[PDB]
C-alpha cells in the first residue's frame, strides 16, 4: 500500500494566456516559459514535503507537462467566445471575466488537451473584482464525482461535448497591480489544493485556522493570506485528511512516475 512511486506525480497542462504572455513574459516566450516552470517547481516543493498522512504517504506533487503559450488574442466572431479572446465576458468593460465564468470557459476551449492529464491550469492577467485570485474545482475520492484530479468525461450540456472538470486557474494581477510571486505561488498552491480535494479551512476550526501567534492562517484559507506567517505556505490538517482521501484514491487512478 506503501506510495508506490510510479504513481506520485500529477502531470500538468500549462496554459498561458495572450494577457499573461503580454504583461508578466513581457511579450516573450522564453520569459514566459520560465516563470512558469520556476513556480511550478516551487509549488512542488510544497506539495512533495507534505505528509498527507501525517506518516509515510508523501513525496506526492506536481510537474509540468506541457506549456501552451497563447502569444496572441484568440479571434472570434460575435456571439463567439473563447477564454483567450481579447475582450472579458460576461461584462466587456471589465479588466477581466467573471471568474466561474472563465473557469467553465477554459475547460470548454482545453477539453481536448485536458484529457490527456492529470490537471490543465490556465495563468492569466486580469483583475477580478473583490480580489479574487483565482479559482478550481474540488476533487474528491467518490468513485463518481466530478472536478480536480484526474481527467474525467462530462458531458456538459452548455457546451455539447465531453468536457473534463480536473481544472484550475491563476491570476496575477490583483487591485491594479502585478502581485508578488511569494504571492503567485500561494495562489496556485490553493487552486492546486482545490483540484487536489481541499475544501477552504472552515474558519471555526481553530485548528486550522490559527492565530497570528500560532503562526497565522494556512494556504486553504478562503481570505488571501499575505504570506509572511509560518503556516501561510503550509496545508492545514483539515486540508490534509480531504486532500489524502482525494489522493490515496485518484493517485492510483491517474498519477505516474517523474517524466
Ligand atoms: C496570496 C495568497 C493566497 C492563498 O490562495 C488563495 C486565497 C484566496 C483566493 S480568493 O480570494 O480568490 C478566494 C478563494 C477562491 S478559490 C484564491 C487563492
Ligand atoms: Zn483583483
Ligand atoms: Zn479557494
Amino acid at each position: 500500500a506503501d506510495p508506490d512511486p510510479m504513481k506520485n506525480t500529477c502531470k500538468l497542462l500549462v496554459v498561458a494566456d495572450h494577457r499573461f504572455y503580454r504583461y508578466m513574459g513581457r511579450g516573450e516566450e522564453s520569459t514566459t516559459t520560465n516563470y512558469l516552470i520556476e513556480l511550478i517547481d516551487r509549488v512542488d516543493d510544497i506539495y512533495r514535503n507534505t505528509a498527507w498522512d501525517n506518516a509515510g504517504f508523501k513525496g506526492y506533487g506536481i510537474q509540468i507537462e506541457q506549456i501552451r503559450i497563447l502569444k496572441s488574442p484568440q479571434e472570434v466572431k460575435p456571439g463567439e467566445k473563447h477564454y483567450n479572446m481579447a475582450k472579458s465576458y460576461p461584462n466587456e468593460e471589465k479588466d477581466a471575466w467573471d471568474v466561474k465564468m472563465l473557469l467553465e470557459q477554459f475547460s470548454f476551449d482545453i477539453a481536448e488537451e485536458a484529457s490527456k492529464v492529470c490537471l490543465a491550469h490556465l495563468f492569466t492577467y486580469q483583475d477580478f473584482d473583490m480580489g479574487t485570485l483565482g479559482l478550481a474545482y474540488v476533487g474528491s475520492p467518490r468513485a463518481n464525482s466530478h472536478g480536480g484530479v484526474c481527467p474525467k468525461a462530462y458531458y456538459s450540456p452548455v457546451g455539447k461535448k465531453n468536457i473534463y472538470l480536473n481544472s484550475g486557474l491563476t491570476s496575477t494581477k490583483n487591485y491594479g497591480k502585478t502581485i508578488l510571486t511569494k504571492e503567485a505561488d500561494l495562489v496556485t498552491t490553493h487552486e492546486l489544493g482545490h483540484n487536489f480535494g481541499a475544501e477552504h479551512d472552515p474558519d471555526g476550526l481553530a485548528e486550522c485556522a490559527p492565530n497570528e501567534d500560532q503562526g497565522g492562517k494556512y494556504v486553504m484559507y478562503p481570505i488571501a493570506v499575505s504570506g509572511d506567517h509560518e503556516n501561510n505556505k503550509m496545508f492545514s490538517q483539515c486540508s490534509k485528511q480531504s486532500i489524502y482521501k482525494t489522493i490515496e484514491s485518484k493517485a492510483q487512478e491517474c498519477f505516474q512516475e517523474r517524466s
